This record gives C-alpha cells, sequence and structure tokens, in this order.
C-alpha cells in the first residue's frame, strides 16, 4: 500500500505505528493501561505529508470514554508531546485530518507539562476564591477604619489586579511561570 | 552490529533514526539550534531488543568531549523523555564516549547512548532535573507571585489617599491566609 503516516508513543512503551482506519482522513491509537500514561509523543513518520491546506488534529480519550482536543501536527511542526497524567482500561488517541485555516479557530488544552491548560486558570481562581472567601468578612471601607496610624491595610482590589495580570500573561505563554 | 536501533525526537522536529555509530555500542545524534530545545525523546526502534543484561545509557553534551547523563532505557522501559534546559554543569556521572571525531560546535548539540551493562547502569548518578509534578511548582509559584504583588500595594493610613468607594484588608490578615494556604498546600496539593 502507501503504509503508515503516524507514530503514537507513550513515554516508557514503544512507538505504535499501526493505527486503525476509522474513516479516510481520521486515524485511532488504542493505548493499554491508562494509569500508568504520564506522556503521549504524537508524530509524523516522515513518509507521507499532510495534503495541501491540510494538518492533523490530535484528541485523546479517557475513562465511558470522553474526549478532548490535545493540540495539532502540521507537516511544519510534524511532532509534539502531551502531558496525559467532535470528529470521533483503555485510552485512544485519535488523529483527524483538517483544514489548516479550520484548525486555526480551535483551542487545544493539551500541553506538554501539563494535562490540561485550562488547570492554570482553574487552579488561580480557585485560588483568589479562597483569598476572597477569607478575607471579605476582615474587609473595611476608609470611614469604618478604627485610628491606627501604623497598621497596613492591602486594597481588595489587588485580587482583581493580579488575576487580570496572570490572565495576560498565561495567553502570551502557558509556560511563563516554568 | 545492532544496526539502527534508537530513535531520536526533539517536540516540533521530524524524528531521527540514523545515529553517529561512534563504536558498535555507542550511538551519537546531532541536534542543531540546541539553544531552542527543552525536551528531547529517546527510544528504542524495537527492531531488536537490548541483548542479556544490556542496557542504555542516555548522555547530553552542550557547549560552556563532555556528557551529563540524562537517564537510561532499557527492554523493560525502552522509551524516555528528558529535560536538557537548566541542567546545573558539572553534575552527574562520567562518560563513555571516546571517539576522536565527535565533531561538535555551540549550536550544535548531541544526543548519546551506550549500550552498558544492567549492573553499571544501577550504579550510575543522573544530573537533577533530567528525568520528568510540573503543575506543583506552578501553584507554589503562583502563590508567591500573588502574595508579593498584593503586598506591594500595602498602605499605613498615614499614606493613604483618600478612596471612599475602596476596600481595604488588614496586611495581616492576607500574611495569615498565605501562610495557612501554602502549609495546606504542602500536605496536599489537589486540596483546592
Amino acid at each position: 500500500a502507501l503504509g503508515s503516516m503516524f507514530g503514537c508513543l507513550v513515554a516508557g512503551r514503544l512507538v505504535q505505528t499501526a493505527a486503525q482506519q476509522v474513516a479516510e482522513d481520521k486515524f485511532v491509537f488504542d493505548l493499554p493501561d491508562y494509569e500508568s500514561i504520564n506522556h503521549v509523543v504524537v508524530f509524523m513518520l516522515g513518509t507521507i505529508p499532510f495534503p495541501e491546506g491540510m494538518g492533523g488534529s490530535v484528541y485523546f480519550s479517557y475513562p465511558m470514554p470522553v474526549w478532548q482536543l490535545l493540540g495539532f501536527v502540521t507537516n511544519g511542526k510534524p511532532s509534539a508531546i502531551f502531558k496525559i497524567s467532535h470528529p470521533f482500561s483503555v485510552a485512544q488517541i485519535g488523529i483527524s485530518v483538517e483544514l489548516l485555516d479550520s484548525m486555526a479557530q480551535q483551542t487545544p488544552v493539551g500541553n506538554a507539562a501539563v494535562s490540561s491548560v485550562d488547570s492554570f486558570t482553574q487552579f488561580t481562581q480557585k485560588m483568589l476564591d479562597n483569598f476572597y472567601n477569607f478575607a471579605s468578612s476582615f474587609a473595611v471601607s476608609q470611614a469604618q477604619m478604627t485610628p491606627s496610624p501604623s497598621e497596613m491595610f492591602i486594597p481588595a482590589n489587588v485580587v482583581l489586579k493580579w488575576y487580570e495580570n496572570f490572565q495576560r500573561r498565561l495567553a502570551q505563554n502557558p509556560l511563563f511561570w516554568k
């Protein structure tokens, strides 16, 4: 035939290349022992390119099976690493051949260091929620303040300002902190 | 002897399978444009297993002939991902690569694989931060970052500007929160 197009590698195991064809432009790798899957590496073998105007969207499913879009591979960027621990015990990697123009409009959650980029925002939101739920009881206005020229106060709006700064820095680079 | 036995992958690039064989048990991959690399993937091709009692030690060379040990690959664990950025120089075991002609430059790094006795590999020490907990670093940094930021706005009553619509939190309350959250994060990193 033409041969295999993709490799799928669970860190700690061997490369899988014999993907199961589930559609003319969709391919799936079954991954056993989902619990021991920390990282997956998905890549082009270099034998067959994506067709004109096309790239690959990489999805992951895990235990009922639930899917998430990890990211993309293209002729220009033919490999990607994803931390692990719609078009489609045992997990699956799915690759769907799609228009490059369409792939640009999607929002992948995958990342090489963290399972989901949403966890960054999720943690920050819960940290600030924990702070304000605690601090709110003690908040005072200047009119409510009792005379104490020496005591230090922090404006409540630092919550909002820091969150806004975090969002901006995260949008630039999801791993700015690392 | 073992032929092309290993593969090497940098994220965003094509897999390399053709290593320089500086000995019949020693394989070297060139990595051009090294400063734009954080992670490297090394793996057995699955063409042939390691011989009985043998495994692979994976080394890295960079600009300051000299290799830091990154880690290992074996028949039982035939692939691994390594961090090669931010490694502290001078650490870890020494290297077996005595090829006269390992042609080298500051922009071109190497990954070296030596087929070694498993017994010998068990006595080697990889450098720190090589093996790949990342989210733990994130949460700690964000906590410290937020507290330092919030604290930078701390003001006494005498230093305040009139702002009748603004609310203020006593600084000792913010500090108490910071200490408690730090402490609860270190016993249950997923408490939140």
